[PDB]
């Protein structure tokens, strides 16, 4: 059953993007509650992005888990596409961090767990992501992380794979959780700079520091995510059980 | 300036591909004639090629030499798209070989002088070809060869490191010009078989062998370039070097 944008009734703007804004929406017929991204064809072509766009929607409509943000289905008018997303009430992480500053051992733990499940579950069906960042970072009703940036195949969370034009891997997603992990815990990630140039000198170098209240098994963790060499990074199932994430998560 | 398909009075038809067809062509105010290569867009984006296409064009646009074929410029209307470009009156190398049956050592030799030229221009510039097939390459009013696919960055021409799923780099070109070479001399290329999974085999084992009218010189230039690791192969510097070569090319 194809879709059009009649079929939905469209609420406040919840993001504006920069190919478009994501908004609240209502299903008429049904009344399901959901998230309408809006995208135009025009812009995407121009940025040369539509086919990015086409296989990360293809593999996004695959992908089931409570921590990644499903995606109903799509569609498309004379100039703009659409995606049917599912909704997300308590906005992004990114925003709470804001209001918290950053967060205590047990919300990071329980945060960078959901996130290896979810990552563990995309790496059994060999999906990785480009990027994970806590603007893309939902909350559901029940504060259940959700992945919302879509799966592949600002550089503050590139790794230096990527960056240095290196031939990346499924090990991205390792440095990803590092990167959110130290953010999570110091409400900055640990490459941040005034400049691009700064911030990629500092990813290629591996070039951070911890603030003092940093707790050693944190530090442990981090470190062991954030090496340059993507094959000294561990599998996602050793994050899981790491003790400092077993004594701290839920 | 702006193209449109007014502006071109449309001839015969040079060849029907499986996108669309390419046609004679000369545009109307200059009486330039040209090859006019006509795509539909909905195929293009059903097949998921249309950012492959336009890519690939970009790259060509830039490429200047003898032995590439020009590409003028493109358009499009509302379902389809237009390539603009140089015309090879003498058709293409594939036909002529079906007439000859094979090629001479020097007619074969002088081609391989103008693909590695050809190529050795394009290496300079970083950009490589997937697969250079006979179909594929055109003959000037002279009869000098015109490489007619377009670069990137039926197995029979493809290399090991790409049906393998292996990591593919500039010495794929190597490779198409033994296969290629193979092909001149003795009127099929080396690899060729009933099944598709019978060819993916002998090319992944290496696996072909010489009629004994292939002289020793080409059996050696077409066995250093037929390596199954691509830091085997040769520069394309070193192959027109090669005694064979010298010795027969024009
Ligand atoms: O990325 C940002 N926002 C954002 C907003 C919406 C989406 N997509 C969806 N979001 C939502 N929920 C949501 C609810 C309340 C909010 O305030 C924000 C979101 N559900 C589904 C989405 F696809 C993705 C991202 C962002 C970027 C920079 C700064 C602040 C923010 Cl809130
Ligand atoms: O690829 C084939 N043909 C083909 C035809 C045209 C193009 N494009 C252009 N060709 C031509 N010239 C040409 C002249 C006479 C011919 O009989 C054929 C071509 N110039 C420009 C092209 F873009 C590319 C390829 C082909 C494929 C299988 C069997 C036989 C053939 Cl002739």
């Amino acid at each position: 059953r194809q879709w059009a944008l009649e079929d939905f009734e469209i609420g406040r703007p919840l993001g504006k993007g920069k190919f478009g804004n994501v908004y609240l929406a209502r299903e008429k017929q049904s009344k399901f509650i959901l998230a309408l991204k809006v995208l135009f064809k025009a812009q995407l072509e121009k940025a040369g992005v539509e086919h990015q766009l086409r296989r990360e929607v293809e593999i996004q409509s695959h992908l089931r888990h409570p921590n990644i943000l499903r995606l109903y289905g799509y569609f498309h008018d004379a100039t703009r596409v659409y995606l049917i997303l599912e909704y997300a009430p308590l906005g992004t992480v990114y925003r709470e961090l804001q209001k918290l500053s950053k967060f205590d051992e047990q919300r990071t733990a329980t945060y960078i767990t959901e996130l290896a499940n979810a990552l563990s579950y995309c790496h059994s069906k060999r999906v990785i992501h480009r990027d994970i960042k806590p603007e893309n970072l939902l909350l559901g009703s029940a504060g259940e992380l959700k992945i919302a940036d879509f799966g592949w195949s600002t550089l503050d969370y590139l790794p230096p794979e990527m960056i240095e034009g290196r031939m990346h891997d499924e090990k991205v997603d390792l440095w990803s959780l590092g990167v959110l992990c130290y953010e999570f815990l110091v409400g900055k990630p640990p490459f941040e700079a005034n400049t691009y140039q700064e911030t990629y000198k500092r990813i290629s170098r591996v070039e951070f520091t911890f603030p003092d209240f940093v707790t050693e098994g944190a530090r442990d963790l981090i470190s062991r995510l954030l090496k340059h060499n993507p094959s000294q990074r561990p599998m996602l199932r050793e994050v899981l059980e790491h003790p400092w994430i077993t004594a701290n998560s839920s």
